[PDB]
């Protein structure tokens, strides 16, 4: 019944990154 | 019945990021 | 039904975010 | 440290090209 | 530290290019 | 510390380009 | 440390291109 | 440390084209 | 039934941020 | 019933992430 172009993409050239820490 | 175009992207080049703590 | 455009995205070339200390 | 969550709904009838990057307990960058 | 959260709904009936970034905890940038 | 948080409602009918960020409890900086 | 998370719905209706990323705990870039 | 994580749903009805990267705990990067 | 260019955006090029601390 | 196309991709050429620790 639907009829979609559904394109979807990320943009991520150089993710650095740096958490740490955490407590939950 | 839907005719969508549906096209979606994210913006991240250089992220750097230093959460640290964090507590909940 | 439904005829969209539906172009999205986000504006981050350098996050850098230090969160520090949190408690909820 | 502890935790209690519970009971959540992110219903949505319709977003055209809503941004509802409606996201929980976690760390990421994408 | 605890926590105690319930009940959370987000409902939108339609938003042409709203932004509800409608984020609830955690640590995000994008 | 703790929390008490309950029936959080974000309803919209339309929005036009209508910016309404609501963020509930969190960090973040997109 | 310990934690305790229950009754998480993500439930949405209809989405024309929204973007809810909405990531329970962990740790990601993409 | 230890952990205690339940009942975790992820319903969706339809997404065209949405981004629901709705990950729980774990180390990825794609 | 609805026709709509549904284009939007955000602004970040630096964010810098130090939250501190919090109670709630 | 349904007619779909059904395109998509990842972005990522030069992830780099350094977790550090996490407690839960």
């Amino acid at each position: 019944n639907f009829l979609v172009h559904s394109s979807n993409n990320f943009g991520a050239i150089l993710p650095s990154t740096n958490v740490g820490s955490n407590t939950y």
